[PDB]
């Protein structure tokens, strides 16, 4: 076992540890609908999968495979937060959904890209796409909570402001390893890798469900 | 000058024999807004230039056609189904995303170096077309039903039309050299001249002269 085994498989238990978490959670529901819960225990499960994959073996194809399915789901659960005690607006829901798969798949277009040029612009597509989801979720989505308590709207800035920062993360470790300039070797962009996402996927997910259980009380 | 040059060359002038119809049109608009107009002649530029590239993987700059190409189409398309109401964005962005996941697929699918892979790939762009049909025949169609039955008539014309055309291209990709290669590179690049020809001046002119004719 090499070092890159070892930090997936240390990620593969994170994942599963938070999932279990969120399944127990469930359980006892406080007021949390069943579609936030499921939600919030797939993404852990998809990713802790793709990253299984990884641990038994371009570089680290299932990351991206992980992104395709995850992405847009965080940002379902997203919606349904600013949402929570109003009708849910499906096509905003679909819109953020399918513009975060543009994200991805440029990314991952950039990281086939033989021509350097070429990985840049698929590169900087991916990152509009990505400024598009920013607007996304500071403007439309966070009016959504201004018909509701400033509890909920309070829950959300918080949310949002995590999920923002986290997120912004991913296209930095991105151009600054081998993908990109190449400032980092692969085992050290991938322990950001592994350490972003689980902060993604299980801390984005504890603080949305433990909050919105506190909220109802 | 070789065949595949030929016909990129061939389809350059029809695309730029189609715009100035469009830019034509827009100066006697006939109460079609200028908006819908602008986009009429912006898809067959922006398609004319990728071709021209291509005429002076295979064929890597009709991905990037299509990436603003088929979006813009679909803009079209909704501005139509809403023509006399307010603009549900909403709306038009999620079909707007959702098809150029389906490109982006498409182009992964062709970057691909096991089949498996470019299959899967394949079958996730299917995915989010089919959600773009879904979209254009439900939630995109229901629009005009609050609207005159002449632009419900209309609409309907033009999503039979766009449905027809769009199946021909996951059609046609499968067929050739990217996909099960029953047809060779020179017959598949024919094909993605009279298909795109179709879709993008045959469409936006019924779209246009249905519009106007509508207005009087
Ligand atoms: C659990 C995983 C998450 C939340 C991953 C998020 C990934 C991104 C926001 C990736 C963004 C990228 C760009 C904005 C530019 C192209 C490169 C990507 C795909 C890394
Ligand atoms: C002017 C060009 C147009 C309207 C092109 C439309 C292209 C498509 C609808 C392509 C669809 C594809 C799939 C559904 C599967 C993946 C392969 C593609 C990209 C050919």
């Amino acid at each position: 076992m090499n070092l890159e085994s070892l930090l997936h498989w240390i990620y593969v238990a994170g994942m599963t540890i938070g999932a279990l978490h969120f399944w127990s959670l469930s359980r006892n529901p406080r007021g949390v609908p069943q579609y936030e819960y499921l939600v919030a225990m797939f993404i852990p499960i998809w990713s802790g999968l793709a990253y299984m994959a990884m641990a038994i073996d371009i570089a680290h194809y299932a990351r991206y495979i992980d992104w395709m399915v995850t992405t847009p789901l965080l940002l379902l659960s997203l919606s349904w937060t600013a949402m929570q005690f109003i009708k849910k607006d499906w096509t905003l829901i679909g819109f953020l959904m399918s513009t975060q798969i543009v994200v991805i798949t440029s990314g991952l277009i950039a990281d086939l890209s033989e021509r350097d040029w070429v990985r840049y612009l698929w590169y900087i597509c991916g990152v509009c796409a990505f400024l598009i989801i920013l607007w996304g979720i500071w403007n439309p989505l966070r009016a959504k909570t201004r018909t509701q308590s400033s509890e909920l709207a309070n829950l959300y800035d918080k949310l949002v402001t995590y999920f923002t920062v986290l997120w912004i993360g991913y296209p930095i470790v991105w151009i600054i390893g081998p993908s990109g300039f190449g400032w980092i070797n692969q085992t050290i962009d991938t322990f950001l890798f592994c350490l972003l996402p689980f902060f993604s996927k299980v801390g984005f997910s504890f603080l949305e469900l433990h909050g919105l259980r506190n909220l109802n009380d």
